């Protein structure tokens, strides 16, 4: 069976890596407005519905290249997605709306075991997405692998809090801390990336994207195999967990030290050791999207001893190399622009290992 | 000024539609076998000098008068090259031959800017085929444009290996690879169809066609405003590249499976988009006395966002379809037989455009 990947470090021999290609810039709804910085408002405001700039696109086509043909050098067999338009504008009985890209693999879909799972999304704008992995995910069902599908939500108007009282990020920060998202308990919803797999446990957050009921989609169906937590932190990033907790190794995560983690504590008891990674150092001026400056310890693990981390960011590729780490520098930083780093841009589909406890 | 393109897919106003009248079977000389499948061999061998089956070419003149029908309904401008009974038996001081046809425009005439180039050519048989297009290039001419007649080869036995060890195009791909044509080094030569268009630059492959000395007098010729390179690839087409590495679009570009380009990397440093196309589904029954099953690819641009593609071919039309591409479905497939598609039965004489790098 070719899939097969209970975490995120064992012996990478296969991966999904994303496309740049026909990005389009999302309309400005709520939901986009709660995942991104006030200072790309305007952008999106303006832009919306369009392509991303194609000069900027072109640069990152280059740089996901290239990191393939790093991959297919360190032995790991590479697949992509098939090249579709996103501008392409369609209606379901509940909204109407233009597409985003099939970048980041990591968002959409999620490897536990022998089973490739599509999340539904939360955003509008990618309710289609699961239209560019199809190809690959038939190929490995043919193949043995099992293939599922959460709910696919309606995303109607009342999923979200269309009146969500957010100005900037810091107020956000406190809403979000008072448990109000921009996503309501209607109906399931989630990014894969709000999950992050350490064999038997998985951690999640409740995020902006990701909600209680999709969450407890998750922990029904992988259930008795496999436990779901829900772990929590302070400042959370709107979507996605991999550049806030990236676990690198049995026992190992790497803590942003901006948002640090309500339940740490849980993490110490086990022995796990956490590791606060050292400041991004890419420009302010640099254009991200979406994310953050952080997506320099969004990491990805080709073993427990490789790293795939950015060719810019030299004070985290240090660290990893006091630590015994092989260091693989690819630079990626026009790539960082659309939203991801080098684990938002794959997924594993095949991890050379066992299922296994780390938690004791 | 009538004349003005400067690549492959800027909106179309003017085209050359080439003939399939008087079409005549080329004698069975050491280039033509250089340059056909074994299949074909004997047909060529026994109907030399005739014309190619009238019920055939029948059937060609009204798929092209459909073609041009539907060009003028997209609004582009058709000339057409003056009838000529191609039989004719010609004797220059250096050989004897009966002609071809003037079916493809694209074998002969390249447009670069505002200069119509008309191109030496290698056969004998196509020795004297500008007579078909001077009508129009007068006119032009007379309008403005200005034209080039690359220097005429002699054609004389020292162009020609004429022991080219060839019994099957299995030889003459291992041939191709160790850098044995069936043309020599002696004069310049080359047929049009072996440049592809994309601004400020050119690509070319020498070909069994097109030599060094060929591709050089280009070179020289359009320095220092284009810059002409030289592209190979994997079991190469024996003439033509526009069914091997037909640029589509301002950084994409469709690459055949079956003849993969040495140089690709350099593309993907640049940030473009290499399509594979997906297999031609037309019978093996059906005669191409000429090219090869990849004419499926040989698609015609009346924009980037406008494809003139194959009717039968539905794979490559869904394939355009996803990536938000119209399709415009002609049935051609008794004039495939000639040797081309839509990119061999054309010549964009206009496209709505500036000069440009795509290449950075």
């Amino acid at each position: 069976c070719p899939v097969s990947s209970y975490n995120e470090w064992d012996p990478l021999e296969e991966v999904i890596v994303g496309r740049a290609e026909n990005a389009c810039v999302p309309p400005f709804t709520i939901e986009v407005k709660a995942n991104t910085y006030e200072k790309y408002w305007p952008f999106y405001q303006k832009q919306g519905g369009h392509y991303f700039p194609k000069d900027h696109l072109k640069k990152a086509v280059a740089e996901i290249e290239e990191m393939c043909n790093i991959l297919k050098t360190e032995g790991v067999t590479v697949r992509r997605p098939d090249p579709i338009d996103w501008s392409l504008k369609y209606k379901t009985p509940d909204f109407e709306s233009t597409g985003l890209y099939s970048a980041m693999p990591r968002d959409i879909l999620i490897v536990v075991g022998n089973e490739i799972i599509e999340a539904p999304m939360a955003w509008r704008s990618r309710f289609f997405e699961y239209r560019a992995y199809r190809s690959i995910i038939k190929d490995y069902f043919h193949r043995g692998a099992k293939w599922t599908t959460a709910p696919k939500p309606t995303m109607a108007d009342e999923l979200y809090n269309q009146d969500y009282p957010i100005h900037s990020v810091e107020d956000r920060h406190k809403l979000a801390a008072q448990g109000k998202f921009v996503t309501t308990e209607f109906e399931p919803c989630f990014d894969a990336a709000d999950f992050i797999r350490a064999g038997r446990d998985i951690f999640a957050q409740r995020s902006q994207v990701t909600n209680y009921l999709g969450i407890e989609w998750m922990r029904r169906h992988l259930a008795p195999d496999y436990r779901v937590h829900i772990i929590s932190f302070k400042d959370p990033n709107p979507m996605h967990i991999d550049a806030t907790f990236n676990i690198i190794g049995p026992g190992i995560v790497l803590s942003n030290p901006d948002r640090p983690c309500h339940q740490i504590d849980l993490f110490k008891k086990a022995g796990w050791t956490i590791i606060t990674p050292p400041t991004p150092i890419i420009p302010d001026d640099h254009p991200l999207w979406m994310s953050s400056k952080w997506l320099s310890m969004n990491v990805l693990m080709l073993d427990e001893k490789r790293v795939m981390v950015d060719a810019n960011e030299v004070p985290i590729q240090k660290m990893f190399e006091k630590l015994g780490i092989t260091t693989i520098k690819v630079n990626i930083r026009n790539a960082n622009s659309l939203g991801g780093g080098f684990h938002c841009w794959t997924c594993d589909v095949r991890r050379r290992g066992t299922l296994q406890s780390y938690l004791d």
